[PDB]
């Protein structure tokens, strides 16, 4: 609350204040200023000069004299709105002392009034300014990509959305949303900015960006993308973050640049059986084989299964796993591969001993192997090698004992 | 301006009109009448020409809330325009097929062709229900209305212009999907809160009237396929969404069951994938795996478990006995007779299929 | 004839599923109350 102007004493004399200087030359004319804060910003108008003209489709919850904030700090106010052509024109006014703050990368994203958030860590309540809870904010900030006019964007998170461009084919776009997140081992690394329903192919075309730093590394053909689900039940709960913000898992590949790719079921969320050997067995039938079933050495899991297709003749199946860098030396050419899926028990007809262990097997079904014993050992497996994959488990494989160094 | 309203949403005098969110007059009066409001308001000369033929109206609300993995988040706009309050008005394409304020944005941009639907209950049914294909609204529930003579409640909804001609053309099937939670797992629970409607396209004459299903094929993959029958004495374990499989890899769908004109067999139409089309051929053997199925010997008794699916929803499988010569392709309609029991040497047979 | 007539308390803060509703138009409703009225059929102090 303030008293300026004039005093009592000033009202009853009235009259013109001077504000003295330091050097001059008494030159002839004077300016002479409504009030105080006109003088002390040397604007001699009523209207202040325009600095900054955006261009905005909608208007969201912004007017004139709302304020204009870098990180939540008061710098500037909006002078004006115009209906220009079809989208509707916004010029905002910064202070001289800030006009260093904006450069040509800068991004404008607007804020309505009050905004009451509860979440795990507490409550917050941003509503500080109360010329932004009466009119609204323009938050901006400097960015790298955003050369690749301005346009005002609805959230922060649509105005940092720059990088590469790419496309996802999906047959169902239920699990997708608009500013989904793309995660990589958890940390993020793109979002998707669209979704398009096509009517003569009957899919739905998301187009998302790629971050500049992550744009290389990533979209190289083999790729794989898979939107991440909850999974309750009876076994246990995996994911639980994902009942409210779901995300989408990537798997990188090597390849040339292909920047088209679509959206797959199963993705491994590993990243750690990626370097070693990729070996594909061969199979009459699929069975209970998937994507993520683990397989077992001695009962300890030293790969997981990538893939499985079939071959050029639809005669067999072929399952493509990948080994660990630290057991890649347990693979070698005479290796017996057999598998163990569910429970698998023996009866005889005088004597019946059945015995259980809970597996994993029972969920996913596993995949052993084993080598034959003999004192020259077989030379390691090849980048590319095929076994065929035994229909019953060998009957002494508990008594070979082969001696594997390193 | 003059508008008519049957109620009075948040809406008093001194409200502003927004176009796209933009100050431009304000309302001047309301004046009741048994059933309705009249509702008068003034636009600026020099904005006089923004409105047409074709023009919407609805009110705007308050706070709005948003539930995420932030939390709960609340919104409660700038206060001079909620405490003043405001009625917002847009331009439209199909609003000719006076005006009529709306309480909601989405009811006012409900414009298109009509569609009734009949339903024998309507407890998962609601005013406002989004119509959804492949996750994308193209349509949404204006009215229902139960009817006492036919027991049976009739619903009406609205399909926007640019999908009214590609669907309803019959054939086409409504389903509201519902939550499963079950020991299996859970599969939808985006619709605890906002349940909507599935629809799967047909071809055919336009029809305009449909009835709402039970089941429906969410995936529209296996659309373009070869669409064969099997002939087999007894249901059993089908359904709708069975999958069928090819040495043990899902390469179909179970598209619908019923029975023959007469009723001494049941017949289940299937569809085929496009890339897996090929493997089907004239003499192509088709079994039931559904559930468990062990053999147990009076001197040496093995059992073996793979958890499948089957005992879930039990697939149908299928094979080709080897030989030199190769049959034709099915064609589009072929019946094939479903086999009681699984053949002996299937694994063994390795026929060599190309393409 | 047919009126029905019931009343309303001061500010009612709703939150459901469509989103907040705050009913506390009329300043003098919030410190007084309000009685709501209406027309009926089977209705027939």
């Amino acid at each position: 609350v303030e008293f300026l102007g004039a005093s009592a004493s000033e009202w009853i004399n009235g009259g013109i204040r001077i504000l003295p200087g330091d050097k001059g030359e008494m030159k002839a004319s004077y300016p002479l200023y409504a009030n105080l804060e006109k003088a002390l910003e040397n604007s001699l108008s009523d209207l202040p000069t325009t600095t900054v003209s955006l261009s905005a489709e909608t208007l969201p919850d912004v007017q004139a004299g709302s304020v204009v904030l870098y990180r939540k700090f008061e710098v500037g106010e909006v002078i004006t709105v115009r209906p220009r052509a079809n989208a509707f024109d916004i010029d905002l006014h910064i202070k001289p002392e800030y006009r260093n703050l904006l450069t040509s990368n800068s991004v404008f994203w607007a804020e309505g009034g009050a905004k009451v958030q509860l979440n795990g860590s507490g409550l917050t309540v941003q509503a500080s300014p109360l010329s932004r809870a009466l009119k609204g904010a323009i938050s901006f900030d400097n960015l790298s990509g955003a050369s690749a006019k301005r346009i005002l964007y609805a959230s922060e998170t649509a105005a940092r959305a720059v990088g590469g461009q790419i496309t996802l084919h999906a047959f169902d776009a239920g699990k997708l949303a608009v500013g989904m997140p793309i995660r990589y081992l958890g940390i993020d690394i793109g979002q998707i900015q669209t979704l398009d329903l096509i009517t003569a192919r009957n899919e739905v075309q998301a187009k998302a960006v790629l971050y500049p730093e992550y744009v290389q590394t990533f979209a190289r053909g083999g790729t794989r993308f898979s939107v991440v689900t909850p999974q309750i039940s009876a076994a246990g709960v995996e994911h639980l973050d994902t009942i409210l913000q779901p995300y989408i898992n990537v798997e990188p590949g090597r390849g040339n640049p292909r920047r088209d790719f679509e959206l797959q079921e199963a993705t491994i969320t590993d990243s750690r059986y990626l370097d070693g050997l990729s070996i594909i067995v061969e199979a009459p039938e699929a069975g209970s084989l998937g994507i993520g079933t683990p397989v077992l050495f001695r009962g300890l899991e030293v790969g997981t299964v990538t893939g499985m297709t079939l071959g050029t003749l639809s005669d067999r199946v072929m399952i493509a796993m990948r080994i660990s860098k630290r057991y890649q030396h347990l693979v070698r050419n005479n290796s017996v591969f057999w598998l163990a899926s569910g429970y698998s028990l023996d009866f005889g007809l005088t004597g019946g001993v059945v015995k259980t262990g809970t597996f994993n097997q029972f969920i996913r079904g596993g995949i052993a192997f084993a080598t034959p014993p003999g004192t020259p050992l077989a030379p390691k497996a090849q980048e590319g090698k095929h076994f065929l994959l035994q229909e019953s488990e060998p009957k002494e494989w508990r008594e070979w004992g082969t001696a594997l160094p390193k």
